[PDB]
């Protein structure tokens, strides 16, 4: 069953209340094309869980392990973030993607062919992002995800493939997971729409032909300790 940290919101705030991702006691369904929930400065719609502000400490002060069985159903050309760490100023620390773009450097890297690259970006201690391909999948396939933050040493495992490095520290860091559908052209990689304007993303997704986006998570666990 889904743990209380999520189902009672003891650790995680729900980002995107309607519909609720908890469809039964053992399943989370994330549908941002329905939730249509934004951040104040992002490009896209999300349906996700987020470690509440009142629990946040530094990356180097947290030990956390998130694990889930993850099924992804998404339109060709779609790009989503299924888990991520952010710094107090909103800055990216880690992001795990499932995307069907032509960004180079992954196993597929072919725009809009229905073969999704699954990869991770991690911000190293020098402030630079490093990226690593973990695998590929097609819409409707399932894989197992593990995200470990070992006091600032971040490791991501998908398809049994692992990559990890020490990341740039920040004072009030937080973890999110779910389905953060990015409003972004899979060819030029240009972001589309206007931050803070939900209606702008409606149109981006429409014209990009992104009308399918459902991430289903089961066998979910989350462990957290602070030092
Ligand atoms: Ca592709």
């Amino acid at each position: 069953t889904i743990p209380s940290s999520i189902t009672s919101g003891s650790i995680f705030d729900l980002e995107g209340d309607n519909p609720n991702p908890l469809v039964d006691d053992s399943t989370l369904v994330f549908v941002p094309l329905e939730a249509q929930h934004i951040t104040p400065n992002g490009n896209g719609w999300r349906h996700e869980y987020k470690v509440k502000e009142s629990l946040r400490v530094a990356m180097t002060q947290t030990y956390e392990v998130f694990e889930a069985t993850v099924k992804v159903e998404m339109s060709d050309g779609g790009k989503t973030i299924i888990s991520q760490h952010h710094a107090s100023d909103t800055g990216t620390i880690s992001k795990v993607y499932v995307s069907d773009t032509d960004e180079s450097g992954f196993n597929d890297s072919v725009a809009n062919n229905g073969i999704f690259d699954v990869y991770v970006r991690l911000r190293n201690t020098s402030g630079n992002e490093e990226k690593f391909a973990l695998g590929t999948m097609t819409s409707g396939e399932t894989f197992n995800l593990r995200v470990v933050n070992n006091y600032g040493d971040v490791e991501v495992t998908a398809f049994g493939n692992s990559f990890g490095i020490p990341v740039e520290d920040d004072s009030q860091s937080y973890f999110k997971f779910g389905n953060y559908l990015q409003s972004q052209d899979p060819y030029t990689l240009d972001k589309c729409g206007e931050a803070g304007n939900s209606n702008s993303f409606k149109n981006c997704f429409e014209d990009l032909g992104i009308t399918e986006s459902k991430v289903t998570m089961t066998n979910v666990s989350y462990t957290r300790e602070t030092n």
